[PDB]
């Protein structure tokens, strides 16, 4: 019913076309081959297929797309949360309800009937394996066999296909994949260069048609600056371009009585594009840069040779990480003094990488969390990072995930176990990863063995010396030339021994009283922070 | 066979003695597994100092000796799982392994299995 070698272009899906090649060639060859030959052989079609990746991929076009290329009645859709009840034996109702008609018209018409299609979705949700993991999911697993029993069983049907769809390829129930039933498994990943030129192509004839969008965009520069944009998020920006580039031309149409000229046109320009992929689009799986702000609040300032020294270190394990074979993972902890400032440098390090994909999971956004939910936050940060093909992630703080206070000593041993198991475990085939640690008890993780899983690490000193100080104190610029005369005469007494955040407390507390007294709170703040090595 | 290509990432070079009588000792242990009849059951433990090795040539064993049920187990792939999840897993896979007439399961990393820490000690009972 289609051409030796089918058609997929123009039509909606243009990211895929070698994902049809695929599919048909392994599955769907016995609907093609003239059916005596296939009526002599006495062969059975396939019965079903899987398909799984990551949200927003674009796989209910390809769905509807090869569903509408079989030449089947309209697909019955349906919703995997939505089938779930909690009196008893009513999900089983649910199932049930689906295959009625087919069922009537096999009755019917006998082995002539056509080609009926179910469409379903979040099939992991009922499924009697994530009752494994921590909670009570059992989802009465009773549902689960009902299915079973209408795919095969003592009563035979001989007109359906039941296309999976699903996001947790590890959640399926083993026995939903045996021969006779689901037995093709396929996967949409992120698209690349090309997928996102046509996709933006293929989103854009509307304007192009009507000559409403101007000469200056192009569509390269935006196909090349968007890096793990999926499929909603460019639609997002072509939407929100529509949006802004009308709400600033009527705004300043009204502003100034122009013409109708330029009334009439409404042209988007690149501006409103370039604003509102800066300003109003966030993507998912890449970069971001509003989290950045957040930590290096005063910026980085060179106040001895320590600093150089760790960037250096840090540039030459990205260049290990980027470009190597036999070492796909790379791992490095930074360990110091308390208020040593070790997140600014680790999150500047994160970001001179130039990766396509740097995230940084802290505890501050777990607050009251049950030590499962750490675990599974952890995990799922993961299992994102190992959807890209080059990917970076943070750890805060290691020391605050494991819950160590002193007395006792307590802590969680799930936690610790999870992290030890995560940190010896290679993504797939073909893809990196780095991960960069930061603590300041080094002491108790030598003890507890989790310095033996690291493959590196690195010292971030204190202000040690006066000359230091005084240096510190011009960068910042905050005393003047007789104030930092006064200083240097009264400092050079040595054994200074300070942190870089403590030293900006000290100084703006000491700047709130009148220009006469500063220097001396000052002195008297430092010598009562003045311990020793 | 795909696991197997998965833990021996880059081979096994024969850098002195001790491969071959590791590899000897372990052709001897499946002979004899094999060809007694007043011993169905056999076990053998592999230990050495860490980032030695122990892994790739377990599985080298393993698949060097031509049975036609082969499994391992190893705790990677039980991230977040619980006691009782621990527990059926593993009595999963033997129940598995009973229907064969020659097989061969691998235990990986003891240790990683009943969450051990110096600390306390810890683990699971
Ligand atoms: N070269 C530098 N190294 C470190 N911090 C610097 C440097 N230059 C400026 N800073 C400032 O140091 C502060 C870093 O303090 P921060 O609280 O992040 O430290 P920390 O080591 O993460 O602390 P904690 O041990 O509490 O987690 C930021 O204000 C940053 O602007
Ligand atoms: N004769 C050999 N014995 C062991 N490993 C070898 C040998 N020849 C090469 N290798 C390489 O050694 C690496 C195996 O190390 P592996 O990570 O399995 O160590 P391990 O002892 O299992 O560690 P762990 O105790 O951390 O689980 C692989 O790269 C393998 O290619
Ligand atoms: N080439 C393309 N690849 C993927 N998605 C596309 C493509 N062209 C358009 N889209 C849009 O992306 C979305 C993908 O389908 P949707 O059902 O929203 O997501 P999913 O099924 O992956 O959860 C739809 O809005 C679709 O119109």
């Amino acid at each position: 019913i289609i051409n030796p070698d089918w058609n997929f272009e123009k039509m909606g899906i243009g990211g895929l076309d070698k994902e049809f090649s695929d599919i048909f060639r392994r599955a769907f060859a016995s609907r093609v081959f003239p059916p005596e030959i296939v009526e002599q052989m006495g062969c059975k079609h396939v019965k079903g297929i899987l398909l799984y990746g990551p949200p927003g991929c674009g796989k209910t076009l390809l769905a509807r797309q090869i569903g509408k290329m079989l030449n089947a009645r309209e697909p019955k859709v349906v919703n995997g949360p939505e089938i779930l009840n909690k009196y008893v034996g009513e999900s089983e109702a649910n199932i049930r309800k689906l295959f009625a008609d087919a069922e009537e018209e096999q009755r019917r018409l006998g082995a002539n009937s056509g080609l009926h299609i179910i469409i379903f979705d979040e099939i992991d949700a009922i499924c009697k394996q994530r009752g494994s993991m921590a909670g009570s999911t059992g989802v009465h697993d009773t549902v689960v066999n009902q299915l079973l029993s209408k795919i095969d069983g003592v009563e035979q049907l001989n007109n359906i296909l039941v296309i999976g769809m699903t996001n947790r390829p590890d959640l399926i129930d083993e026995a939903l994949l045996r021969p006779g039933r689901l037995e093709v498994k396929m996967e949409i990943g992120l698209p690349d260069e090309k997928g996102r030129l046509q996709i933006l192509h293929i989103h854009t004839a509307r304007m192009r048609g009507h000559q409403l969008l101007s000469a200056d965009v192009d569509i390269k520069e935006l196909a090349v600056e968007t890096k793990n944009f999926s499929g909603a998020e460019l639609e997002g920006l072509v939407r929100a371009a529509q949006s802004t580039a009308m709400n600033r031309h009527i705004k300043a149409s009204t502003k100034v009585e122009v013409d109708m000229e330029k009334a009439e046109s409404l042209q988007v320009t690149r501006g409103d594009f370039l604003a509102s992929l800066e300003n109003d689009i966030k993507p998912a799986f890449g970069t971001n840069q509003e989290d950045y702000a957040s930590y290096i609040m005063n910026g980085i300032i060179k106040w001895g040779d320590p600093v150089t020294r760790v960037l250096d270190d840090g540039e030459l394990l990205v260049q290990q990480t980027k470009n190597s074979d036999r070492t796909p993972l790379v791992s490095v902890l930074l360990e110091g003094p308390p208020h040593s400032g070790k997140t600014a440098l680790a999150a500047k390090i994160a970001e001179e990488s130039n990766f396509p994909f740097i995230k940084i999971c802290s505890p501050d956004k777990m607050i009251g969390f049950s030590e499962t939910a750490k675990c599974q936050a952890m995990k799922k940060i993961f299992d994102d990072a190992y959807k890209s093909q080059l990917s970076c992630v943070v750890v805060d703080d290691i020391e605050r995930l494991l819950d160590y206070v002193p007395i006792g000593p307590r802590f969680s041993n799930l936690v610790l176990q999870a992290l030890l198991v995560l940190l010896k475990k290679a993504p797939p085939q073909g893809r990196k990863l780095l991960i960069i640690g930061t603590t300041s008890r080094k002491d108790v993780l030598q003890e507890m063995e989790m310095l033996n899983a690291f493959s590196t690490t690195i010292h971030v000193p204190n202000i040690a010396t006066g000359e230091q100080l005084l240096e510190a104190l011009e960068l910042l610029g905050n005393f003047k030339d007789k104030e930092r005369t006064t200083i240097a005469q009264q400092v050079k007494g040595k054994k200074v021994w300070i942190g870089i955040k403590k030293l900006l407390m000290l100084i703006e507390m000491s700047l709130q009283m009148d220009p006469e007294y500063r220097v001396r709170k000052f002195l008297a703040l430092l010598r009562e922070e003045g311990a020793s090595p």
